[PDB]
């Protein structure tokens, strides 16, 4: 195919826009940045957090609907993939950037502090609100658009985009028209700025592991981290060939790396604490869930609107923006299956995944709090993990190890967006242009290197607010991404049959009512 | 021409005229027997009220979610005479209007200043959930399952528009006409005429403190709700005796566009940003605390809930038990034709979410006063309550007056059509009632309602509780005898009986089998 | 013919563990105490998750496809009525545990709060009484249960808990060594499962007898008279070779337990127990997954003690328990579908639980607050008659209550003896008498010896020994999970289908990996 350059030109204009803005213009971009999240949070939290539920209630009615038993694919297909293949294809989705960065520093941030409409050192809420932002909500987000891309793509055979997933609502002139143009330009820019998020929280951890070891600089963010992490390998392994055999390598890498480190810090730590935590914080989520999806900025009295800002609302931004590129990426891996299938596999699997992580992770931490032993030092996020592993017996060679698995994690996760944003920009072609996946992963790095400097002390906020502000588009974008999906599912072949019998005699019924309301 | 069913008119007749020589003639005698059997009922029935409430949802959803589910309400392949849009619209109608405009601001308001039994004050969360509570799911479950039962006895197995011919299954066609109908019919008479004078009082008295706050009349005396409410009993004679059902549906058409009107107003003026956080939070508080709530008896708190529960909880029970003949009813005829799952959906989910939009923008924005500094609790008069609210708005004084049209235009069409399902329950279910019928039962819900707003007399809405939850106490044993003979109607269908005939013949045989087997040895 | 390779081994465990007990009473104690310790300190998280994980699993089998299938020859209706069937499991379940810990378990919680929640709180106190006896019991026990009918009936293979297992280890391992040793851990499980009943009930019948001045004190004579008389009476009924009397003791069950449930319903505060109803229920539904979470490190790491004393010890009871109890159900149950075996024997015992607690704990509860207390001494095993002898005309109620623990004793004796002959005689369901006899009298003789060694703290070594000998057939119950679903998917009504998956799902993956190797050109 051919490249969509008017869906190319206004979300690259955009980029070099914000890159620009960030980098020589630090300070004006801070406040308007700050100001954008004020004006964003005060008038849209509400969407946000009613929209991050309805997401997860519409996706278990859909799987637990008629049209759970509808195949991606044509009619009696089987899938490519095996069960457990596919379960394993699932963990290159997962946020292995954002799960090594807030591991650590959510469940014991949220017990030391406490969360609005909680008291300090809670245990079971430290846990549940931390599986809340990571296990169901993001999952059904991605279950959704996901669903939608594998719908259109595999059972009607339409284009890989996102404004064909709207072909039901806007029918092919809108599709080909400006508002699906639009929708695919929201669609790039959305994934740009939830990408490069996690570029820049795995950049500033790298920086404080190595800092950790005592073998860093001060510019090494800069100069460093995020240069050498995306040049180096990303570049060469995307446009040297087709196929690098780097990418493949790097994401078994990701798995063995992470295998090996739950199982160090479950091992050499507190075991039995973890074991117990396992069920308690999985029952504590189950409790708390609706509690916890009605925390509005009118909660504890008025006093959760910053808490929201800073913990929950940057999450239902992240995980939107997110959704584009893991949609692709779970459809891609999901012909043949069924639609409830999908669904349970796509919400379950990687739920229990991030609530072992967190249970190992924020477990030990907690315990160690417990105990009288504090990781938590200054206070700062990015060094929570290195003092855990720091705090454990042979703990140099395992800080050594998460330094190369987030190192995996940047280039895994930018090489995977760059080629969905490239297939996206490339009439959804599967196999997109090389230089234009070159092009889109040095944007997303780019951009995530300027919040980062842009930020300078509070780095992670400019980075929270910037994708805050960078997400709220594709929110509606999404929701109307629910109703296409639903158009659809209902106009399937299998039901046009019954549908005109149903529609004949409701028109019967409807023109008998209207004769006898004439006599 | 169905004949008159004087043996079910004379029974409820008489019982709603000595309610209404009793409560005028005798004031203080009827506040304290309302009073007394308030206690005792409560006392001695709270737990049936809280346990079957909450029963029914069960029982609702349970029966949408099994093969139940899939039956058509009538003949089989039939599809519905309303287009859904339609259907959807028709929803708003029957419920409550006059309730929902009477308790918008008094019920969230009243539990963040004052909290709920096992609670503590100022509790934005609790306040909106435990008032979605008794708005939501448990009376449209209530409603649902009238309306459910009516419509598969009427349109799948073609008997009567009555709710005694719901119960055919439990006491068969000889029970149906014979002395059990008659006094289910009776029943849910009585339970119509109260459950409606309680909404007509309501409105009256907010009517009055409308006009009292807008300076119309100086104080809102007893004279004052008796000339509102013979000026409004008039307008719906009128309506029902011209004999054109033009003007009713132009004032349901009216009661929509000003209810819209005041809801944007007070959404656009107030608020707006409180309200919409209100709706999430309001949601996910009322789906954490349902089973909490739905747990909350004169037990809780250490005992010391009772008091609270008979004023709230249980008055809200009762008053949704007494609607559920003429909601059920309702419901039924706007619901030919359309799938049991389809019907207990739409029924359930349409009116909750319009409830928890209404109570969200009125009530948030009472509590969103309260955190300010401002409080329209003034006196503490609940009747006065939202005329404070829009005073404290720019531009409503002219939405009081919208207000008290709005409060006058739905006392008028609900009259009207809680008196046409009574005429159709007074007529061997006739889907059109003689005029002269319906005239008579709108004014008779009229005068008690009156007749309770007099006798309560500075303690009104005590007594309108009261009566409503006396009033109200027989009925619920009629619905959860509904529950049963609904059960056993849907598994006496005709598409089941193939599977049921083929089971009950294995089941012999495996009987006998084993019988012959411990014969053996 | 006797399984010889499964009778020596658990006959030697069990006369070891005798041998230990009386024979050395402070070393038996000691091993006791640093046992619960480990098992609890290593394993209470297992304990924990898969109590929970147990409920899920039953509920979604019941959801799935699976729910269709029916346990026995397609279109084979069950043999025993609906009644009968649900009648009959009482018989199965618990009556000495539930007599024993009817008021004690809600009143303690009451009186002295639960981990995470403040004391003299009704809700928790009947919350957590509930937690522990109405859905995860009795999810083990439908689990166990569904795996051995299934096995049993509809795929022909003998009645054992090794022959569930043929989908993990072939005939082969059925027959090898590792059936030998489920079938040997089953047998001890059931032995002391029982004898932990039975221990429990001697325990109460003493104090009955000491409540009721029969004995001036309890002394350890007195303990192994009331064991060896109930044991010789058993021997009699069971070497009579005569059924009808133990017929007759557990109808007497079932009678002299409803006659004293409807005394203390109708003679105690009957309003509180019927509010207690819906706010146990609903307080449980609330509180469900809070009481599922509690783990060793709940509220600041001070709810271990508490755990073993009490959640623990009800899942070690309840593991114990379910070999016998599946048996049973299994026995019962043949012809129903899977969905009909699961929610019946999830739901009736749960509410009869219900009510039970609610009756006896709400006693318990109400006379702690209105200014009684029947607490007395704190020992859990006066409790019951001290709460009798409150009520009036409680004197003859607490011998009612002791002779209904003692046919208790009885019938749960020989039905877990049956169960236990029959897994020695290789599934025969005709056991050998003899078989039985031993096995019964093995039972009591392990219940006495944990009496008789833990001697004052004479629960403490009952529940230390429960634990310990319950904790190796936990994993047997959790792989009995994966059994069950091989046997469920691979069904005869299922093979075609399963067949048609494989061969297009190999046809996909040659595709899938074709194109990548051309592509890959
Ligand atoms: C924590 C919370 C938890 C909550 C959990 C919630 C979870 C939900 C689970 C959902 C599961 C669904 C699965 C089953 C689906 C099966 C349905 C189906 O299709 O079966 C056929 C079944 C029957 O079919 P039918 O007989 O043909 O029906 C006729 C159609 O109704 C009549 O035809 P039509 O005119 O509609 O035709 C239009 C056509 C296609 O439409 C078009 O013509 C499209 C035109 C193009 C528009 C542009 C689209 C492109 C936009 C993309 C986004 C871009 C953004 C970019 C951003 C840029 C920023 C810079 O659409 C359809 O195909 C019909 C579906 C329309 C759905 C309408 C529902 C509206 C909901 C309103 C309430 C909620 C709003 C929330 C507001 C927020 C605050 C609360 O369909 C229906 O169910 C139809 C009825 C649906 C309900 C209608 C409701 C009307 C208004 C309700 C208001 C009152 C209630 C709300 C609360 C109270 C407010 C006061
Ligand atoms: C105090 C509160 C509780 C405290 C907490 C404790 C928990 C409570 C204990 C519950 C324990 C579990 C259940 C044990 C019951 C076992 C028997 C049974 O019903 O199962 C066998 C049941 C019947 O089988 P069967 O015994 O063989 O029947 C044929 C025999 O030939 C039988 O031969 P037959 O045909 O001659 O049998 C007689 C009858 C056919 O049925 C019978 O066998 C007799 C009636 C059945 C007993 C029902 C027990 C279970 C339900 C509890 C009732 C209350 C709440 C639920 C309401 C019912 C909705 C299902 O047929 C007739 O000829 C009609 C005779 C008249 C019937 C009664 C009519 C009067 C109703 C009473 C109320 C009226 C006014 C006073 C109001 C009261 C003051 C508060 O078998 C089935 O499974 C059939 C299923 C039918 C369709 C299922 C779909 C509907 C279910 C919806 C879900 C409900 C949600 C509720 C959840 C709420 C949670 C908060
Ligand atoms: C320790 C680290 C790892 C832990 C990870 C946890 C793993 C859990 C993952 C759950 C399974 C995901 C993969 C499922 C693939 C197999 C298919 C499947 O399970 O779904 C079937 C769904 O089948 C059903 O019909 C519904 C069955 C319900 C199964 C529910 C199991 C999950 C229950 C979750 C409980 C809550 C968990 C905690 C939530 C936070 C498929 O339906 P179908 O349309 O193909 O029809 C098949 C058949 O005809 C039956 O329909
Ligand atoms: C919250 C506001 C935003 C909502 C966004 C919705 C986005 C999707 C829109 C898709 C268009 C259709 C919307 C209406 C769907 C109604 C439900 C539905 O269709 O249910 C189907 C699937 O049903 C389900 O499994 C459940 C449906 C969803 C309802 C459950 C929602 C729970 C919400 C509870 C909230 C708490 C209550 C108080 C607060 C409101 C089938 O049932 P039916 O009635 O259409 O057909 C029945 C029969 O087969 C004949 O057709
Ligand atoms: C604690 C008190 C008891 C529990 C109360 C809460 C219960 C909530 C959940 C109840 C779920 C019941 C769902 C029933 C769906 C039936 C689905 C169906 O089509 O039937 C299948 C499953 O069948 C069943 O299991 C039928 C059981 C239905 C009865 C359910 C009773 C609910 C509880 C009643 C007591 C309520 C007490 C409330 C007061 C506290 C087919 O199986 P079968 O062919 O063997 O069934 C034969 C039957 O005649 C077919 O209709």
């Amino acid at each position: 195919a051919s490249l969509n350059w008017s869906v190319i030109v206004p979300a690259l204009v955009i980029v070099l826009a914000t890159v620009v803005w960030g980098i020589g213009f630090k300070d004006s971009f801070t406040n308007f940045a700050s100001s954008a999240l004020s004006a964003v949070v005060d008038n849209l939290g509400w969407a946000f957090i009613l929209f991050g539920t309805v997401f997860v209630f519409f996706i278990v009615v859909i799987a637990a609907s008629k049209f759970g038993t509808i195949r991606l694919g044509r009619i009696d297909e089987a899938p490519e993939f095996r069960t457990v293949s596919w379960i394993s294809m699932m963990f290159a989705a997962g946020e292995g950037i954002g799960l090594m960065f807030y591991g650590t520093t959510e469940p014991l941030t949220f017990y030391r502090n406490g969360v609005p409409g909680h008291d300090e050192h809670n245990v079971g809420v430290a846990m549940s609100t931390t599986m809340f932002h990571w296990t169901l909500h993001p999952w059904a987000i991605y279950a959704i658009v996901g669903l939608a891309i594998a719908y259109s793509t595999f059972r009607v055979g339409r284009k890989q985009l996102l404004s064909s997933a709207f072909v039901p609502l806007i029918g092919e002139k809108g599709a080909e028209g400006w508002l699906g143009k639009l929708i695919d330009i929201l669609a790039i820019i959305a994934t740009v700025f939830g990408t490069a998020c996690s570029l820049g929280l795995g950049a500033l951890q790298i920086g404080a592991g190595l800092s950790a070891a005592n073998i860093i600089e001060d510019p090494s963010d800069w100069t460093i981290v995020g240069i050498v992490s995306v040049l180096t390998l990303a570049f060469i392994f995307s446009a040297i060939s087709g196929v690098g055999k780097g990418i493949q390598y790097l994401s078994n890498a990701n798995m063995v790396l992470a295998a090996l480190l739950a199982i160090f810090v479950f091992v050499v730590g507190p075991t039995v604490s973890i074991l117990n935590l396992l069920p308690g914080s999985i029952g504590n989520y189950l409790s708390n869930f609706f509690q916890m999806a009605g925390r509005t900025a009118m909660s504890a009295d008025g006093t959760a609107g910053e808490w929201l800002g800073s913990w929950t609302i940057f999450y239902w931004a992240w995980w939107i923006s997110w959704s584009p590129f893991v949609g692709m990426f779970l459809a891609r891996i999901s012909r043949g299956r069924s639609i409830r299938e999908f669904i349970l596999g796509v919400l379950l699997v990687p739920a229990g995944v991030s609530t072992v992580w967190f249970s190992i992770f924020g477990g030990t931490a907690i315990v160690f709090e417990q105990n009288g032993e504090s990781i938590w030092g200054d206070g700062a996020a990015e060094e929570q993990l290195f003092g855990l592993l720091h705090a454990l017996p042979g703990g140099q060679i395992m800080g050594i190890i998460a330094m190369i698995l987030l190192g995996t994690f940047f280039i895994t996760s930018a090489d995977s967006a760059s080629t969905v944003m490239g297939t996206m920009s490339q009439h959804g072609q599967l196999e997109a242009n090389k230089w234009v996946t070159a092009a889109w992963g040095v944007a997303t790095a780019a951009i995530g290197l300027t919040l980062l400097l842009s930020g300078g002390d509070n780095a992670l906020s400019n980075l929270q607010n910037v994708t805050i502000v960078a997400a709220t588009p594709f929110l509606f974008v999404v929701i109307g991404l629910m109703f296409a999906l639903v158009k659809d599912l209902s106009n399937d072949v299998i039901y046009l049959e019954y549908r005109e019998q149903q529609r004949f005699n409701a028109r019967l019924a409807r023109e008998r009512r209207v004769h006898n309301e004439h006599r």
